[PDB]
């Protein structure tokens, strides 16, 4: 296979933005885009609770080559994405989330 480019995986190029890694609480609606970069084919999403039951996600059909993804934290912790395109693990996943900031106290952005 000297011709042609490196056929490895697409899943590779699935890359996330809009989730927030840090801020998202419980009991608030968590939504996202999932970019693909030239990638197609179908994104399954499943958050796993830190209690021991394995929840769904909510994503609908492909739309404007990308998808997005709805899911709302059931408990605190760290809940583990499960973010999986034909068949191939997409590179960094489960995507680990915080859900439950701790109000800190500590200045802001006002100058001063």
């Amino acid at each position: 296979g000297s011709s042609g480019s490196s056929g490895s995986d697409d899943a590779r190029r699935l890359t996330v933005t809009s989730l927030q890694e840090t801020g998202l609480k419980v009991n608030q609606p968590a939504s996202f885009a999932v970019q693909l970069n030239g990638a197609r084919g179908v994104i399954d999403a499943r958050v796993h609770t830190p209690s021991g039951a394995v929840e769904e996600c909510y994503v609908s059909e492909l739309d404007s080559d990308k998808h997005t993804i709805r899911f709302i934290p059931h408990e605190n912790g760290v809940h583990s994405i499960d973010v999986k395109f034909n068949g191939a693990h997409i590179p960094g996943s489960p995507f680990k989330i915080r859900v439950g900031e701790q109000s800190q106290a500590g200045s802001g952005p006002s100058s001063g």
